[PDB]
């Protein structure tokens, strides 16, 4: 059974076919690939874009999406095996995934790490649990990676540059400020897709502490070798932006500080200058800027940068709808 | 771009055409005016009628409605310009409105005032923000005015009296009791539509403190002059009800006490007799009674008054569905 | 007007016709029995299966379901008559049921007892209130009985045994452990449907304190007399399981302790051995096991029992979808 957990699990040809079908769906939005079909959208965390695009995406293809939020409307779910369920969780994922499997044709799931222990969050328990027990394809709506975002980001870049071949472009994935430590998911996905597309990637971040988990640094290396791009870590702002064609910002908490954020606050707090402003975008080769959203103005990027015609954040967000309809159509 | 923020922004002919299309949709509920289309229903406050009628309204016209609740399922939204977003709001309306604009064909929004400062609530920031940044038509689902309610109220009166011309009817908008201070929105809308229809309007309320914001008292005066009706403020119960053809109740907090309700409790508390009962309805010319709902029995109106065949509250509520489908059809 | 509050209110022929239409819908899932129609699903408590199956059920028949949660998105509802509404409830069921009646074609409602007073919970106020004031058919989505579960349970048994005639089978409804006292609804429904089908029913429970309300024990007696089955209460585990063909587990709080659970904790706590494990299922005549779900593993039933091929819990859950589409089709 084929799922959509990570773009890394898919071949370049399949990914390419997906992006092309996404471009096609963008030209003809209404269809019947999901006629009479349905998808269960399971959200363990907030969402505006993902929830809306999937729900409309299912409607436009003749299907229906059922939105569930364990702990809110649906019963809380247990993922650990062989445990005694006398706590807060009412039912086990082994039952939930099989029950949903009898109702829907697809299951999407969103579950952010708990932030208490990266050693456990990095295992991707929820996503893997759904894929293991569900008899129908599973779609990652963001856990420790954000594959749907990757394709919406990629398509937006190919549209911008007028070509599917992004090789040669100087790509800069820069960490940015936020009063609190966030999930690395989007950052991990960005590095994965930028290198998979064969671009010259520079992971700009404050200190070595903010470097992404090895799993993704290695995925990137393997992608560079195969795609013909390059990987580079940097702690110097100006040099990174130098001649960049694309700038993707995202804030996240230093992995080494998981479960012990108190001593991390003072550190991230001394790097508020990482905010993307006009000066930094000026050093780029008339580069394009984007962010996965939700974005906090004058914190992650300035008003001017967001209002800039070089900001393709809205196009990328729109592409979530088209790229996701392509994933669903391919999974059924 | 045409929106539906207030009936005041629309001409009498357009309003008339809307009410007529609403009457038509009521005869033939299923259609295709919204086939393959969608609407984002953004709720910052509770709702039963508005949420249900819009969702069914979209379904019956071939479209789909996506229901969002910032702070609950979707991310919290910032509306102030040029502020530093390091607080509770995760993204700005400038992005949210443009993102939704790429997904849906219509955006409805409901946002009650904060009740801390009428000087700020009266600006209608949320509604104006959506209309300013959205590339698609915006619909007021109640903020400081409740335009959809107005048309559902109007149509229900025209049906009741068997004619679209309400001129000459004695209309009484009476304030009523409630343990807490409420939004003036419905009251402001009632005054606006009753005078716009050319009726003889009497705003009955406890003390001059409970008179509506000048903006609406002036809208009413302009409407009277043009529609051929009349406006009158009153603090005397029996005289107001005298020969009235229509009685519309609604409770609200005295504007002068916004942000300082403590000294208002004792005042509203000494006017519980404003409740609409059989005696007051007896003084009317066999008048009809209604309320926007949700209505608290034996507080705003008595059980007998609600069970009375003169209570057209349920018809008015039903009309929300028909009048709204007419607004959506006209906006797309 | 015909509703679906309890299977007890329906004749055997009607119930049979329902189960058969459910079997038919299972073979042909898409239809038009609810084309252009809609149903309001009112949830006062959590739900995953009921909410999902009804929503998909309505979609598959050409209709649309609007999901409401009073106190969350919709306004809180008052059910007591002639009370003064100055509390937390914003509107009365007399209005809510009539308003919904103008919007939808069907109303489903889920409302668990408050657990403070069984004398009041047993009256089934919410369900009866909806059925009394609504101009459209009402469907019990679980209050003090769970009729939709009953039919999904029944159909699953008829499929398992390859026949609609379950007479002769040894049916065991056993109470099981849970750290907290739960609703008796499912237990009451199980006893009602098992005896209505004419099986040899044994209500196995810890102490006489855990025997179900007389209303249901009497319904069972009347059903036994008519269906040709038998009823029996037991406090002995091994004897009950002896040669059973079906084992249905469910945990619930002792009725006599309603509103005073403190002294009940220690009692239920000394009966954790009621958990359904391999040993007990071994004493059965190769019996089938099921539960309504959500089920807490290694508390109500062990992992082995749930993973056992004799566990038909997932089939029963799937049947909720088919049996409910049959109820809606019959009510419209
Ligand atoms: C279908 C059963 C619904 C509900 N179940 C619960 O309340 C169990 C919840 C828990 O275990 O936390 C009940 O017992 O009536
Ligand atoms: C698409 C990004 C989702 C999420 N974002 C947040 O949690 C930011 C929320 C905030 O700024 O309050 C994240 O960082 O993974
Ligand atoms: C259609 C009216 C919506 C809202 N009503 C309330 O907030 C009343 C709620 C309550 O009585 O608790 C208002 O007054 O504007």
């Amino acid at each position: 059974l084929k799922h959509f957990l990570n773009t890394q699990d898919w071949s370049r040809a399949e990914l390419d076919a997906l992006l092309t079908q996404a471009a096609l769906f963008k030209r003809n939005k209404l269809g019947s690939e999901l006629k009479g079909k349905s998808i269960a959208l399971v959200f363990f965390n907030p969402s505006m874009r993902t929830r809306t695009s999937f729900e409309l995406g299912a409607f436009q293809l003749g299907g229906h999406a059922v939105v569930l939020q364990p702990g809110k409307d649906a019963w809380p779910i247990e993922f650990n095996l062989g445990t005694v369920m006398d706590g807060d969780t009412a039912e086990h994922i082994a039952e939930v995934a099989r029950v949903l499997g009898r109702y829907v044709d697809l299951i999407g799931v969103r579950a952010f790490p708990k932030f208490v222990d990266w050693s456990k969050d990095r295992e991707d328990q929820v996503l893997k649990s759904f894929a293991k027990y569900s008899p129908v394809p599973v779609i990652n709506m963001e856990t420790i990676t954000h594959p749907c975002q990757e394709l919406a980001h990629a398509l937006a870049l190919q549209e911008h540059f007028g070509t599917p071949d992004l090789r040669g472009k100087k790509y800069v994935l820069t960490w940015t400020y936020h009063p609190k430590p966030l999930n690395t998911a989007v950052a991990n996905s960005a590095l994965t897709i930028a290198t998979r597309m064969g671009m010259d990637v520079t992971l700009l971040c404050p200190t070595p502490d903010y470097i992404l988990d090895e799993r993704y640094m290695d995925w990137a290396a393997q992608n560079v070798a195969e795609s013909g791009g390059s990987l580079q870590v940097s702690h110097d702002i100006d040099s990174a932006y130098a001649g960049a064609d694309v700038v993707y910002a995202k804030s996240w908490g230093a992995l080494p500080f998981f479960g012990n954020w108190e001593p991390e606050k003072p550190i991230r707090d001394q790097y508020q200058h990482f905010i993307v402003d006009e000066r930094k975008m000026a050093l780029t080769n008339n580069g394009v800027f984007s962010h996965c959203l939700p974005l906090r103005r004058n914190v992650k990027a300035t008003d001017a940068v967001m209002d800039s015609p070089n900001c393709i954040a809205i196009d990328e967000a729109e592409n979530r709808l088209h790229v996701q309809k392509a994933i669903m159509a391919a999974l059924v």
